[PDB]
């Protein structure tokens, strides 16, 4: 009727297995490039970290289905319920919406957190979808994207003290805390810096969790652990 | 390693079909409403369309391989060259690059396109990925979007005239154009308000293409023709 | 190197999700006619029935990490282990090397359950793939197999019972056991041909189930229940 | 309705690429031990060839829309038209449709072709599906597939003349043939053994393609060039 509608034949179907847990994580293209021309104070910036975690409020507020967020550093992840069908569980669906929809927040609410630094240019994310097929292959996932913040904190923490507070080059840091293990690192930030590792803001050694409690609200307690778990039993136990 | 990176076994492969036009489609989500709330011109608003070509232009600059975007209405497609290795040609990337620093943009260029009109939230974008294996059924998608914006601002043009300039209702505009031809419709444009429906901005009637001339510029022309593109030969008969 | 080689970045990914149940169920094409034309026994046909088991039986010593198969009147369905990674768990290689080597022995050993009734030609098979991401999905998988199984030799041995004992034509038992309950047809079952359902063969009431015991033996015995899985616990806690 | 009816939500699209080429490849599994096994002869046996052709052809007939296929040495490929939709194009379908079938045949014509030599053992069959975007594609495919058998032939030849003929160890024979050019290749047939390569059958050095002239056709031409395609434009020229 358009002889030209044909080539809708050409588009894919790309539906998540069903009830099944499906999960966005985003990640800020070349942050490492943004960071720096928006002077992202180092180990941790707490504008960056809060920004991002209101980007993933109003994710979970705007989309459907999202029972649990979690995020560090310069990525956010997304769980949607396993018994989702928002979009016949369309890929390519879950991808955008969480994408365009945690970008434009970004740039919106980017005053908020930054009153002074003002934003150089509007910023990219890169997305992907990944189904996990168990409770415990999710639980897995978030212990994974957990212990990435921890093992990074720990090492940007010494890494930048060396640097900002010893004077050592990058480079020397790099070859100082070459085959050091996590005690030694502990141990350097103790005896070098009077720094005691544990008690590091929580936001920056555990990342930030969230969950509805009704709006969805920031936690940064471990969830590696059966604790968080026990307490929340809501998200791991809905139907499907 | 952590005993939890298992987890990466999930993910899926999404690799578009080698040699073939990759084509990534945005549409403004639920932008109906995006346009009542922010009093946006009934049946073409300048701002509008030309805040979307601004962020075409800026996705153009700021990703890689895209030789053609068209876009009209709340929509714009991205076709990347099909020799194009950005990402292993995975769908997810092509998808959420494009998405949210579409998005992004959006809102970060929001104010030089509607200086007065005050942007009440940050919106989202539907997104899709499709494979065209040649250089006639990727002309025929842009024809069929160009076609698209053609038979819906011919549509609209009247119907609003009709609300607009003679006061019916929109139920009693829409009944009035039930089963009208484009002939009709441009009887009545003509007749009833004295409108050359030929003579509306090209930008209203065409849409608009962003092609590399180097930057991406605006073009209010004919694609579905042979003229367009036996001037601007580069595009179709790159390698691969 | 052959200029030609380029087509094959044509060939796709076919990965079943990681750590998941494999199925892969097939069903005799056309098999409605297959057995009017060699005179199948209605409702049931013991050699039939046992060439399929044989020919299942052939698929798990020739495949790998089949674990367990299910069959009932024209298919058979074959569980690979979630740990496999036979063909990188390619989709099309499980497909086609269950398909292919039952097609070739369901005609090898046709002459020894057909002694007489000849082959009248090579037939084909209906495959397909499916991936259930728990061991309930599995299970309920093989439950709704077994349950289809009940419910339709229930209908058919009543159904042929009316046509072949009480000579009714097809259409007139169809009419008459429209509407009918599990309970009825086990009725008439009993006061018109004086008919113990629960008597009849176990392999036409619950099928065939195939499992390592070493070789893959046949028992016709219940596989919705637990008793089943708590016997042969080995089957579904393997490792993964 | 049977509570166990849900999974069929399990179930996966696998629909290729609407209007293009598609194209099942079949392998004979482990046919290196199959071919000692049943005596084939080297480094050609006619028996195992037509007999392949055999079940090729009735693969073209029993199927729907396989415009053209192409065998040698234990492989076969068949080409799908483009507009097909036989089975809403789903990927198994064509593979297990097409390896069932051949394989039922290979078995069932066995004796047709090996009237002395008996069938060991019912053989497998290795599958899978490729979908080609264009013309060129679909013939630089078959181009690829027949000069692997001219490759294979001018190999195989000269290699089982060196053991056959010379007496060299199948090991003396590769160390001779190591790093020699296909005119060198030649040159040894022609020496040593007083053999014109060019003279061969043509089967063994082109293979053999299966047209509809209605049934198929066997003929062991060059399809590289352009003089077959030119006679019969019926095959790539059809709709869609």
């Amino acid at each position: 009727k358009s002889k030209f509608e044909y080539v809708r034949d050409f588009e894919a179907d790309d539906t998540c297995l069903a009830h099944c847990w499906v999960v966005v994580r985003l990640d800020g293209r070349n942050f490492h490039r943004f960071a720096e021309k928006h002077n992202f104070a180092k180990p941790n910036d707490s504008r960056a970290l809060q920004l991002m975690t209101k980007c993933a409020q109003t994710v979970m507020e705007e989309l459907e289905d999202i029972v649990i967020a979690y995020g560090q550093s310069d990525e956010y992840s997304f769980v949607f319920k396993r018994k989702t069908n928002w979009f016949k569980r369309r890929a390519s669906k879950f991808m955008t919406h969480v994408a365009s929809q945690f970008a434009s927040s970004y740039v919106f609410y980017w005053r908020d957190y930054f009153e002074d630094q003002p934003l150089l240019y509007p910023p990219g994310f890169d997305g992907r979808v990944v189904v996990y097929p168990s409770n415990q292959t999710l639980k897995d996932y978030l212990s994974w994207r957990q212990a990435d913040c921890h093992i990074n904190n720990l090492y940007n923490t010494v890494f930048w003290a060396l640097i900002q507070q010893s004077g050592l080059t990058p480079v020397q840091a790099q070859g100082r805390l070459q085959g050091t293990l996590a005690a030694d690192k502990n141990e350097i930030l103790f005896s070098e810096f009077n720094i005691n590792y544990n008690n590091e803001l929580p936001m920056y050694r555990k990342g930030t969790v969230l969950i509805w409690q009704t709006k969805p609200v920031p936690l940064h307690c471990d969830i590696i652990g059966d604790a968080f778990w026990k307490e929340h039993p809501e998200i791991l136990d809905e139907d499907s």
